[PDB]
């Protein structure tokens, strides 16, 4: 049983790990592991119930490793090896910068939590372009057998014009991916999430969806716009209005919070940055209804934020989710999680009546 490794992972060789490694280390050496393919056995074999086809691909299930982890695509084979049924990389910033000055990451074992204020560090477009084009036609087999990739796009510190940043990103990364992501949720950027004042917003997205349009057919992505939970509720109905009118792929819901939700017990919790996690769990599961709602069910939704079951996958997936992801998880019960959420994921489904992950999308707005 794979609950073994599960158990192991999680209530020994993770809390061990967690006391040695500080957690930019920790995250350095999981991505260097995890790109060497150094990882526990996946016993978990997907089933037939958890396909879904969404965005124009095959998804093999609906478990991904969110943006953020793998920043510079370094280690994304050994992320499919993991389980995941799609990956995302990024933020990818047009030029490399360094991001904020360390620490910058901050672990709140108490909350499940994590925050972080890491400000895009990146290896920029070129660098990103060319460790693509080095596995370009695995990729192609991979996405053609259930595995697609994402790319999230990010913008400069410095940069005096956000949509020529996106634009760029489009150009260099969108002839590589099967969907790309217009992140305007940092909490870590200035400015950055005020990229929703409406016209604005509706102009560079424009902007975004005319360069997508001008590549080669076989080289489109789907574009899909990533939001944080703090929104308001104007911001919300705000974008809702703009992705229908251009026509947008699909929406990911939610990036960190900048909120700090009562409760939280780690001595880091006022700490600068965005709060990821059990914390932000329900948050996350909320915007995803209002979203789905506002939208009328016709924009494909990725549901993020404090994914660490079957139980938690399965709720953003009733409240509108065709898709989920995980980082934080990851993060303190290690590979395990992957076949964990998957297994319990299935296990939900068959409980609840549902013949697959299809059959759930949205369904507690039909009740
Ligand atoms: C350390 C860290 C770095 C992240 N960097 C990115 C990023 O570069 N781009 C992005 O869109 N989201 C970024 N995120 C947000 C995650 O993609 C995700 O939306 C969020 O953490 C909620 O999911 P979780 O609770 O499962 O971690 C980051 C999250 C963490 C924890
Ligand atoms: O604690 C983090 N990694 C743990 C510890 C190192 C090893 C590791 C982790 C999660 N899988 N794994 C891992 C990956 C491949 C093979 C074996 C592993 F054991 C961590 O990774 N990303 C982060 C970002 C923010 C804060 C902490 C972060
Ligand atoms: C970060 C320290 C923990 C790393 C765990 C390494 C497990 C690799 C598994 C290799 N093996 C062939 C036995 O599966
Ligand atoms: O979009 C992002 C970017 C990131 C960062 O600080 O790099 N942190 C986040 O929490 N979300
Ligand atoms: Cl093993
Ligand atoms: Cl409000
Ligand atoms: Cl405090």
């Amino acid at each position: 049983m794979a609950t073994g490794d599960e158990r192991f992972y999680a209530e020994h060789l993770m809390p061990t790990l967690q006391g040695l490694l500080d957690p930019e280390s920790a995250h350095r050496l999981a991505v260097r592991f995890t790109s060497l393919g150094l990882l526990p056995r996946a016993r978990f074999q997907d089933s037939d119930m958890l396909e879904v086809r969404v965005l124009g691909h095959k998804f093999r299930n609906p478990v991904g490793i969110a943006a953020g982890f793998d920043k510079h695509g370094e280690a994304v084979d050994g992320l499919y090896k993991m389980g995941f049924g799609f990956v995302e990389i990024g933020s990818v910033t047009p030029k490399p910068q360094e991001g904020n000055p360390r620490p910058r990451v901050f672990r709140l074992p108490e909350d499940q939590a994590v925050i972080n204020r890491y400000g895009f560090n990146s290896h920029g477009l070129s660098v990103v372009e060319h460790r693509l084009r080095a596995r370009q036609q695995k990729q192609a087999k991979l996405t053609e057998d259930g595995l697609p990739l994402g790319v999230n796009l990010g913008k400069n510190k410095t940069s005096v014009d956000a949509a020529e940043d996106y634009a760029e990103g489009v150009r260099v990364l969108g002839p590589l991916a099967d969907y790309l992501v217009v992140n305007v949720s940092s909490p870590n950027t200035a400015g950055l999430r005020s990229l929703q004042g409406k016209a604005e917003l509706r102009r560079l997205l424009t902007k975004v969806l005319q360069e997508r349009d001008g590549l080669r057919r076989v080289h489109r992505p789907a574009v899909l716009v990533k939001i944080a939970p703090d929104l308001t509720s104007q911001d919300k109905e705000d974008i809702a209005s703009v992705v229908k009118e251009l026509g947008i792929d699909g929406l990911i819901v939610t990036n960190t919070t900048v909120s700090r939700p009562a409760g939280l017990q780690g001595a880091l919790r006022s700490e600068t940055g965005g709060l990821s996690g059990k914390p932000l769990r329900d948050l996350s599961t909320q915007t995803i209804r209002e979203m789905y709602a506002l939208t009328q069910g016709r924009v494909p939704i990725i549901g993020v934020g404090g994914v660490s079951s079957g139980q938690d996958a399965l709720e953003k997936i009733r409240a509108g989710a065709s898709l989920v992801q995980l980082y934080t998880a990851l993060t303190f019960w290690g590979p395990p999680v992957v076949g964990k959420v998957k297994r319990e994921l299935e296990a939900l489904l068959k409980e609840q009546g549902f013949g697959g992950v299809t059959d759930a999308i949205g369904a507690d707005h039909r009740r």
